[PDB]
């Protein structure tokens, strides 16, 4: 009946292998009860035990098919070998990690030229740091302190990132309610409007422009033909700097090393991040024109004026190197692609069955799947009650429609084990992100699913 | 030429094991050069190819003592084994890392269980981020959000992170200076001031206050004799949330496993990362009173409102259980109390042998030392007297700057040390290393530093 020390407290629950009802205790109370709740509303209230390549496995054991992918950081799948040696090494070789501003760190020099290398433009300079929105608020300092103007225009539907900074460009409500006031002189440019983003990038205190070869989180929308590069000129008519968000669209996911490939975009400030940790080490980059950076940071005051704790050390850089190489070695651009192409033309063909799926967008492996559904005791009642009904049943309407959606993924994790989700700025595109080591089979195993779902709601839409 | 394809050119680098002299090169050429520069100025330009505990070794095998320790990310070393094989032991299972937002992570839960059994005051939930400035950037959203005012009180000397929220509260104009305008709403508070700050809190506009228990980049104060628990008592009377940084004081650096503890503050939220990481893998946390959750995110539409990518993945999860447990297991918060309280003597009695050496401030393992023709002007344009006037004045400060980076270059140079100087002030050399550090490590410093401490004085004649 005495208490434990806390040692022998951590030592019991590090490990102990938990009951996937104790699991789903834990994060209950301690870190998101709405979130276990959505889950086991969802009946996806899984607890994953292992991960490899393409599958997830519970604590039964059972296999899942993973299209989320991590919302885009396992471009490798889950585990990959390669990925992890190089990591383990490192290690064993006791390389020195968290050093990069008391030393010059020799790995994190490695990635940096070989991003810039890489890189279109002509990218001389590289900040590291340790997720996407952190990369993002890198970019923005570098528009802030190069051009000396605060302002920075964006695309509606944007998504840049969660920290404050990356929110005030952040073109979705949803995200941006709760904490306004955002930063000043940022401006919001209707999407695939160029005369409109002419008036936004004239302006006086506008030094920038951040865009996303694809807009991911916001529905999966190639931008129209001409667009990119007329944007691209446009900003060079204007003197803003164009800085590209490839933390999504890039390494590969869309068929392209660089999503900028598919239009000779020549960005000046470029983003990276998700799939550079190859799923195992977080890792941002923001990479920039070398005579940006000087008009930044070129200064003894200013040299250090944007720095990470964490950003650039050995490790991270290790392994992503690592990854890198395992996408080209692997020829997953290619793959991504190829592979593509068949998936988005096999799912067509299924939904171009059913009015419900209007329509599957996207390029490579990036796709998304979007849908489209759906007397005197009144006379007086007060006009308050009134309209306040009135507006509940269309907000409902509404949500009718993403509760629709909702339901393939359901089905897709209950009846088919696959994973699937739905992206966070519109709630009525599926996301479809693959691994990209994804296999035919795989890819033919989800149409078919998919199928099935399809044969279902019709059906489910026609006891009605 | 021709140029080589992709693979190759990456596998060469890869494969390539680079000089020293190759590795500046490329540094200075695709990262920072004035850093670079620096570098080779204060002759500490090193090229790390090992490390291990408070030791890091070079191209050649030559040892240097580590007062840095990662700027705070590495309590337990470099390289410390078993957090090191935790690491390689779930990449070995296969674990799933990057699950957290299409499942329920075991890993990270274990991790929110026990940070809030070991927090103070009354924790319940977290948020798992990859750094420091996210953590805060998540207290600002919380705050934010459960109180729906949007202003965020701070204080004088702070630092709480680079990227553009917290920022916007941290009260240090050569961190800020070319960003503005920063966020709308924050106030800052000078510090120490109990009547500045009730005064700001009262405001209607403020919902929170953020605080350091030792203000890091700012010196290494220890805050006033009753003031910390003075705010908290304000806050309390004025109903605005509490909430500590200990991204740096945390995890046993004062000499308490939360710098909280010396003053039994009970925040609404806390921060933590850096040492979090044992030295591995970047993490953040951000924990919160549970009630304090349900009011900013406890909804259908908020309750995702704040998320990251790779934020509460199992495998940073792993590493920061592993490296709490290691803390925990080798007494070494008591060590660094018992430690830091004998390092402190002792650089007390070499200082006050000095006079350009004025103080040592800190606790446990968070030290700090401080350190102290007639017409032709005449007929000079007036813009021309003031700007030379202004300059020359503007030295006045850097030759002090430069004569605390001299003791610097000493350490490094001579002697093989590693010290800094804090990110805000310029003349208070860090002494902040892993708290695994040993009573002869320490004495090792110590003369060292008496050694430095002496040619200076005598090059302080002539
Ligand atoms: C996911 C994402 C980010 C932010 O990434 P985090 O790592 O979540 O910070 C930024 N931009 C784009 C385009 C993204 O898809
Ligand atoms: C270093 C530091 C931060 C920022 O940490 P990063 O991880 O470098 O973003 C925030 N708060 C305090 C008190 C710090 O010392
Ligand atoms: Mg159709
Ligand atoms: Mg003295």
């Amino acid at each position: 009946a005495l208490p434990a020390s806390r040692l022998a407290f951590i030592d019991a629950v590090i490990a102990q292998t938990p009951a996937r009802e104790d699991t789903l205790d834990r994060y209950h109370q301690y870190i998101n009860p709405m979130m276990v709740d959505f889950l086991k509303l969802q009946r996806c209230d899984n607890v994953f035990r292992s991960a490899a390549g393409t599958q997830l496995y519970d604590d039964a054991g059972e296999a899942f098919l993973d299209m989320v992918a991590g919302y885009g950081c396992l471009n490798l799948g889950h585990n990959p070998q390669p990925v992890v040696n190089a990591l383990k090494n490192y290690l064993d070789a006791q390389g020195p990690n968290f050093i990069q501003y008391i030393s010059i760190p020799e790995q994190t020099a490695k990635l940096a030229e070989v991003l810039c290398r890489l890189a279109p433009g002509n990218m001389g300079r590289v900040f590291f740091s340790n997720s996407g929105t952190e990369a993002v608020e890198a970019a923005m300092k570098i528009a802030k302190a190069s051009t000396g103007k605060p302002g920075i225009a964006y695309l509606r539907n944007s998504y840049h990132g969660k920290t404050l900074g990356a929110l005030s460009i952040t073109g979705r409500d949803k995200h941006r309610r709760y904490f306004t006031p955002l930063l000043d002189a940022m401006v919001e440019v209707p999407f695939g409007d160029l005369a409109a983003l002419r008036e936004a990038l004239n302006r006086e205190d506008v030094g920038a422009l951040m865009i996303e070869p694809i807009q991911g989180e916001g529905g999966v929308h190639i931008p129209p033909a001409g667009y990119l590069q007329a944007v691209q000129q446009l900003c060079r008519e204007t003197g803003v700097l164009l800085m590209v968000d490839e933390v999504q669209t890039g390494l590969g996911r869309t068929g392209k090393l660089f999503a900028c490939e598919w239009d000779g975009i020549e960005p000046d400030v470029l983003m990276l991040s998700k799939s550079l940790s190859g799923g195992l080490i977080p890792i941002g980059a923001t990479l920039c024109r070398a005579d940006l950076w000087q008009k930044a940071y070129g200064t003894a005051d200013r040299f250090l004026v944007h720095s990470s704790t964490y950003g650039g050390g050995n490790l991270a850089s290790v392994v992503a190197l690592s990854a890198l190489r395992e996408i080209l070695a692997q020829d997953l651009v290619g793959h991504a692609e190829r592979m593509g192409a068949y998936f988005k033309q096999a799912l067509s063909e299924i939904a171009a069955r059913y009015p419900f799926v209007s329509e599957v967008r996207g390029r490579g492996l990036m796709l998304g799947i979007q849908f489209d559904q759906a007397h005197t005791t009144w006379k007086f009642l007060p006009d308050p009650v009134q309209a306040h009904l009135r507006a509940a049943m269309d907000r409902m309407e509404q949500a009718l429609g993403e509760m629709f959606c909702m339901k393939f993924v359901t089905k897709l994790c209950q009846d088919h084990k696959i994973l699937t989700f739905i992206t966070a700025n519109s709630s009525t595109v599926i996301r479809i992100q693959p691994p990209l080591i994804i296999s035919k089979a795989e890819i033919d195993r989800f149409v078919g699913a998919f199928a099935t779902v399809c044969e279902e709601l019709s059906t489910f839409l026609d006891l009605e």
